[PDB]
């Protein structure tokens, strides 16, 4: 249908938006800290303590299938990046202090894609 056409299109819209929030959000985690999932062979404990882990290339494969309905999904897997470390490391380590900056850094970016979003609809 061209209804279903039409809604495809909105899709593959915002997720051009996203794309451009994802890399200036990516931009302000400048030691690559949250750039790939932890490693098991690392930390091989990890899901003993955190039920959702993510990072910015589960994120990537995500967005990149379409596979973010709306902002709010988005946000939701941004959040838990953040969430995650600061509950596995302690508030000394520079992994707590990197989520810290990039919570803070990237509410700014958030801000707006959310007036952009709700604005070109």
């Amino acid at each position: 249908s061209m209804e279903q056409v039409a809604m495809e299109l909105r899709l593959t819209e915002l997720t051009r938006l996203l794309r451009s929030v994802l890399d200036q959000l990516q931009d302000k985690d400048p030691a690559r800290i949250f750039a790939q999932p932890v490693s098991l062979k690392e930390v091989p404990d990890y899901l003993d303590h955190i039920k959702h882990p993510m990072d910015f290339a589960t994120m990537r494969k995500r967005l990149e299938a379409q596979g973010y309905k709306n902002l709010h999904e988005f946000e939701e897997d941004f959040d838990l990046i953040i969430d995650n470390c600061m509950k596995y490391n302690a508030r000394d380590t520079v992994f707590y202090r990197a989520a810290v900056r990039l919570r803070d850094q990237g509410g700014v970016v958030l801000r707006q894609a959310r007036r952009e979003v709700d604005s070109i609809g």
